[PDB]
């Protein structure tokens, strides 16, 4: 049903990622139609006397070619007729299937065109595989709340190491559903998630406040994350004094037809209780589908500087609440003392299901630090003064004992990926891939494991 395809554009395609520094070439390009497409190129690599390698890609977005396929081939996921929503009366509410490489941005679409539903948890960017981010988190926001997009699926088709096609939940062999959820595409390639769904909001009232005190700016956040009147969106990011750093408070307050009454007061009443600098909160009104894509304008606006397509060293990081101040001190007063964005918000781990394959630190709260920085166009020594910083606030939570973790991690040493799970995650992350990938043939480019 597929096609295997050598054009040099394709190659290429699949040959490079956001992060713009690896670059392991595959022997072809895979096309498919279907699931089975997938599950017949799985299943002739699991059968093949070499066994080589085979990676699903999403939209590229990876930082250190975990999307790579080293002389093996790369699955183009990318996108035929869409399942519809569905209404489960058992459940309580709305579904969605989607293909493994749908981009979230057009799942949206979709969903809102067919009874104006939409997920509840996204990411800061749109432009994102559905079994891209549903292999690592999904983490926006919302996350607080409804939890990381991994804590808002009901069920997935997954094409095993083994070429095998197999549908997972909570019910129906739960142990590859849960492995394969935030498992860096170590068990097999997604082909269908079931997304969970709820009536989408109109409106968002998008609030911006600035802060000088890093204990009132974190207290305010952890304040906010146990909210019943609540915001339905906290983040926050780290400014230069240039416009000495300011850390502002980023919240929303999503609205309809029935709730844009209220929507004035609920939003006074809530920044009331807050301890921002007065004279700094910055509102904008716009529809949700507008603020749901606020990267990709943030993306055109960078193409149209030739600032996009650069080097990408980016870092995040989950630091547990209770050494937060000292990151802080260390980090952003002292490593980053003296282009790009460092994102910075509180998390509730019980919106984080224990049994999937994601790592979080063990902590009940945690913050996601997101280093978000470019190199310069065509200046390579950039990049390496970025590396060196990354470096340093690694070291910087090493020296300390900060029990951080990295997401999305870029470790390549089985040592650091024992030292990462740890001893218990370790043994079932092994297991899963004993069971499920045995020649270790998907995903190679995350560098866990070898044939
Ligand atoms: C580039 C970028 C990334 C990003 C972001 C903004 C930008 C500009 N904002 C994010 C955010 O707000 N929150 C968040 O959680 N992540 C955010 N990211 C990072 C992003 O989640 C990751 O880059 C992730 O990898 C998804 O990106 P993408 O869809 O492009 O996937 P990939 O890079 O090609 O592949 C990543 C790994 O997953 C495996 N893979 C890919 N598709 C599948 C399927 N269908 N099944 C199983 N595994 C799959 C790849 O092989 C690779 O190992
Ligand atoms: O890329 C992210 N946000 C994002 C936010 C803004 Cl205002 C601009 C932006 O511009 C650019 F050019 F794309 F960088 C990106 N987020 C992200 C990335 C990786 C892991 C986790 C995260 C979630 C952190 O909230």
């Amino acid at each position: 049903g597929g096609r295997l395809s050598v054009d040099a554009s394709d190659i290429a395609e699949a040959s490079r990622d956001f992060g713009g520094v690896a670059r392991a070439e595959p022997m072809a390009v895979f096309h498919p139609r279907a699931a089975g497409d997938v599950a017949g190129l799985v299943g002739a690599a699991f059968r093949s006397a070499r066994g080589f390698r085979v990676s699903a890609r999403g939209h590229g977005h990876s930082i250190s070619g975990q999307a790579q396929a080293a002389g093996g081939v790369v699955v183009d996921m990318s996108r035929v007729a869409r399942a519809l929503p569905v209404h489960s009366a058992a459940l309580g509410g709305h579904y969605v299937d989607v293909w493994g490489g749908e981009l979230w941005v057009d799942v949206l679409n979709w969903t809102l065109s067919h009874g104006g539903l939409a997920p509840r948890s996204w990411t800061d960017y749109l432009y994102l595989s559905v079994g891209g981010t549903l292999s690592n988190a999904g983490i926006s926001g919302q996350a607080f709340h409804h939890g990381p997009q991994i804590s808002n699926v009901y069920e997935l088709d997954v094409v095993t190491g083994k070429g095998e096609v197999v549908t997972c939940s909570e019910t129906e062999n739960p142990d590859l559903f849960f492995g394969v959820l935030g498992g860096l595409g170590q068990f097999g390639i997604i082909t269908r998630a079931r997304i969970a769904l709820e009536r989408a909001p109109k409106r968002v009232r998008w609030i911006r406040a600035l802060y000088s005190n890093f204990s009132e700016f974190t207290a305010d956040q952890e304040r906010l994350i146990s909210l019943g009147r609540r915001f339905d969106y906290v983040e926050g990011f780290v400014v230069a004094a240039e416009g000495s750093v300011l850390y502002c408070l980023e919240v929303t307050k999503n609205y309809d037809d029935e709730t844009a009454g209220s929507v004035d007061q609920d939003v006074d009443t809530l920044l009331g209780e807050l301890n921002f600098l007065p004279g700094t909160v910055f509102t904008t009104d716009l529809p949700y589908v507008d603020f749901l894509d606020r990267v990709h304008k943030a993306e055109l606006k960078l193409r149209a500087k030739g600032m996009w397509e650069v080097p990408h060293p980016w870092l995040n990081l989950f630091v547990p609440a209770s050494r937060i101040a000292d990151f802080d001190r260390g980090v952003f007063r002292g490593v980053l003392g003296g282009g790009g964005p460092v994102l910075i918000y509180p998390m509730n781990k019980h919106k984080w299901d224990p049994r999937s394959s994601a790592v979080t630190p063990d902590e009940e709260v945690f913050y996601l630090v997101a280093f978000l920085r470019s190199a310069l166009p065509g200046a390579p020594e950039s990049l390496e003064a970025l590396a060196r910083q990354n470096q340093r606030i690694l070291d910087f939570c090493a020296g300390t004992g900060i029990g951080a973790k990295q997401y999305l991690p870029g470790h390549k040493a089985r040592h650091e990926w024992a030292e990462h799970f740890g001893a218990a995650r370790w043994d079932r992350f092994a297991r899963l891939k004993a069971e499920f990938d045995p020649r270790a043939i998907l995903a190679a480019g995350q560098g866990i494991f070898r044939p």
